[PDB]
């Protein structure tokens, strides 16, 4: 009858993930499943003991694929690694379905883009219902590095990066901007003084996953974060423009392909879509970008 | 400067569970992480503010060193070794104690002035060694003490009543730890007393409560088996005394405070209800135990003395 | 799909009681429904405004009844010779017309007297009495709640209790369960000194009397309720199992029935789900009585 | 110790302020100012009797000048509101009076927090909270053009299919009839609007000017519709007051002194600015076209005329 999540596999991120949701109170209602029944257990007694103190308290129990029938959302956080998460996923979607869900997938694994497609096969639902991290996080990183450097609030930076997640991403510095200033004018004062100092945040963002997984061992406050954004633009019906994987057909000269851009997020899942006047530079990036990705498809299915 | 400030200190699971918390809760306005191991503190500064930009409530997250307590207004040590498999707690808390030894002169040596928060375990009786090492008043020296414990107890009550956590109103109290006691004296479920519920099933309701108060005591244990730690109740727990203190709330949580006679105890450091606020503790809730708890609450602060002493 | 308030009557109370989910987030979307089109639009003008600046996105509307059909909740807080006999006319059609819209949720009344038209909601529309909810004596109890915090020094969070029977002037306390932090009022009394139960007792006539108060002051009484209202509104849609001193049905509980009066109940989606039932003392019983009665004997005419 | 706000001006404004705050949680301390005894005091006490119930539980008071001594920030609502049949120099006249007695009484009480300013001619009054205080211009804010951005966010995210926080569209200048909209650099999700009527002209060029001219009626409006406007305002004050709490660096078309920019000077006007515990850390300086050139200067030379006479 109310907002239920089910968060499929409770590892780093299904659990920052959860975490975050106990906190901001995005749903009502939590489902945690894992083949690791034992992760997952743990993982719903230790939140609950914060329940009595969360502002905004989520029922949060454990159970099985037979639960997810009126879930809102799935949530899947469960080299040549890729079939693996494909005979993963493959061998986790098909539980879901036949439990009678009938809701709008999301998914965070790397690969996503690939395993948001890969998920959208073994699914069989109208394209607007399967949802992937995109360059979300990407974007974000990109955000705060920049609200660093500019000195204004990141929500007051408006800078997408769009495109794949991974070995490909791409900056959108045509219409990125602080509070409707352009980057560019921003630096014209100074000859350069900004510029390749932009340029460097732009690798630093390419590189952040590999540093602070260097320093700490992984990645996963910060996609628990944009899970949990693009979570609440869904079941709060937001009308609100994330940079998810997204479904395009003819958009930025691709189709056959999920990829990251800017997507209207609602209730029901994509709802419209961003074609954006891009440029030469930043067109031809997001069509190798597009490349890449439409390769690593065939074969694997 | 002008505005509240968290220091963290010791970003294992538990202390950055606390600062992701606070990250999506907004307790503060400001959180400085600083660990010996720079990596993971430097690392986990870098994970937390790049989720700034769909953050709620606006918090500036840093790197730091103990230099940077000076205008903390908070300081929250999780810092510490863990309780191997072997040994006491006596033995623990020898090792604790030298780490506590270090990192309070340091915080005092940055210029400090504020409130400190206490995690490592066992939570009491370095609550005790923080307000003594640092020279500052037991209403300035706060440790989670047993509001875990109760948040915990609250849940369990929660679910087998059918009514929210916020309505069930029940302490566990004492010791953070086996000699722990519920206030069953005083508990209820929206003012009805617990002990006139349980009329509807004798053999079915009243010892049912008894599991759940075993459930209770041993829940960290359990935890820890199914995934290694604990820290996502410990983590909305000291957020919940964070935001009492920041916000001046004059709330009422059973952390570890100074007794000098409440409850039929005195110099420890012990869990019972405080009124919390802007300055610390700021009032003591007087329960009126019956016979079977002032009894066991004895047993818990001589346990506490039997480790204070040495 | 999301959540979804009807408020009818955008008077003083029903525009401050949007104007506290619209703060607070508490619901998706609300439909503001008023006899007067050019105040009820104003508000959703302003209310909408404001928007781009705010915690949740609730999209607000005018509208009338057929717009309640799918609404989760419908609020009424739409109101010499008698004023009773006047509301009780206007709410047989109010309510007459959301039943014919096909709406199928939850009533909640504000309107004074606010338990008489909770029984005579409940008596047109023919719904299960568990989905017909009075904001009873919730305001006067908060009002309790500030008034002993402000007292015994401890958070209106942490200060615990009822006031129960008709939401007027033979509204009585329940001290036999008051207590702060867990500890009696009584004990706390056993401290001070001269002066405790005696002011009170001053206490407790100034929560009969701040209405009265306020109006002297103000020519009206609107916050309190509106956040009386959002509160149960909160407990309701997300499914909080909530004890709030309600209007509510009685089943002979507290040695009376029939009647719908203010007293401490289980709140869900579902509506009313428990009567959580107190142990009065000798004073108690009798003062919730007469309290019955006076209510049940507006009721017969 | 903790977050302080003051009030003065227990009116439609003030009172909604202080709701959105009691409902938001952005300050700990509120406290009341106004000579209207009973209806400041009643206020507080309806206020207070929400708040076992709010999320965020915010202490109100009835206090007086006294109370500013530790305040962070003192919010003006209080002042007369302009009859139909009076100049807009006949009400400022009237409120320049209230303004110095107020802002006379909250310095000498030992306030040294950010001044903000909502009483209407905003810009106005704030240069006069600025001059009577002598405080430094980044500290003394006016409400500006915030809400005017707002319903401009309003109308603009219902007539293009996004979250208003997905619309990007300053309003600016005076907060009153030459305000003027800033389509050079307007944008839904980053896309400029000029883009977005490109695939569809003048039939839609004109729309966005009829949306235009209803942000600049929408006061007019409201007021003939449901009595009094307030809530909106409510809104506005409410987010710089969170802005300047919590020390955001966010940016917001407030009101605020111009040292050169924009071709105008001693002159408070309406600009977007960056934000913070300070007041205004810096003033965005927006790449203008020719035509917000010129409605920019001509709006900076009304509010300078009605300065005038007390521009000494
Ligand atoms: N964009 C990013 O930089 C970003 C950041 C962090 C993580 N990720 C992705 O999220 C994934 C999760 O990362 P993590 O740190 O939690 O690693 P993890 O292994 O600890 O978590 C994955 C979890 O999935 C569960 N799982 C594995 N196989 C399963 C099965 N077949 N059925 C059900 N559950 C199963 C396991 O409990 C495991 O803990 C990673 O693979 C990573 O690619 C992306
Ligand atoms: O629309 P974007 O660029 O994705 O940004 C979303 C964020 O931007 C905003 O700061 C709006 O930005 P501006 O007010 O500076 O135009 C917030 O409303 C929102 O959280
Ligand atoms: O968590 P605590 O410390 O037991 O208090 C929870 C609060 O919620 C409530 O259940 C609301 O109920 P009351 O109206 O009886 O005060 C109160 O008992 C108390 O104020």
């Amino acid at each position: 009858h109310v907002n239920k999540v089910a968060l499929i596999g409770a590892g780093f991120v299904g659990s920052s993930y959860a975490f975050a949701l106990i906190n901001q109170g995005i749903t009502d209602e939590l489902v945690v499943i894992d083949v690791n029944k034992e992760k997952a257990m743990g993982d719903v007694m230790d939140l609950n003991h914060g329940k009595a103190f969360a502002p905004q308290p989520v029922k949060t129990s454990y159970g099985t694929y037979e639960d997810c029938k009126d879930a809102d959302i799935v949530c899947i956080c469960a080299l040549e690694l890729v079939e693996k998460n494909l005979k993963i996923f493959k061998g986790i979607v098909s539980e879901v379905m036949a439990s009678g869900f009938d809701g709008i997938f999301l998914v965070a694994t790397n690969p996503v883009d690939i395993l948001t497609y890969a998920t959208w096969k073994f699914s069989g639902l109208p394209k607007e219902r399967v949802i992937g991290s995109g360059t979300t996080l990407d974007s974000a990183r990109f955000r705060f590095m920049l609200s660093e450097y500019f000195g204004a609030a990141p929500q007051n930076v408006h800078a997408h990066i769009i495109g794949e997640h991974g070995d490909t991403e791409l900056p959108v510095w045509s219409h990125a901007n602080v509070g409707g200033v352009p980057v560019s004018e921003l630096v014209e004062k100074n000859d350069a003084y900004k510029q390749e100092e932009l340029d460097q945040i732009v690798d630093d963002v390419k590189n952040a996953a590999y540093h602070i997984i260097e320093k700490k061992g992984a990645t996963y406050y910060g996609v628990a974060m944009s899970l949990a954004r693009i979570t609440k633009a869904i079941l709060h019906n937001e009308n609100s423009i994330l940079t998810v994987s997204t479904y395009l057909d003819g958009q930025y000269g691709a189709d056959d392909v999920y990829i990251g851009v800017p997507a209207v997020v609602n209730r029901g899942g994509i709802a419209g879509i961003t074609e954006l006047n891009l440029n030469e530079k930043e067109k031809e990036q997001f069509l190798h970008s597009a490349g890449v990705l439409k390769n690593i498809l065939k074969p694997h299915f």
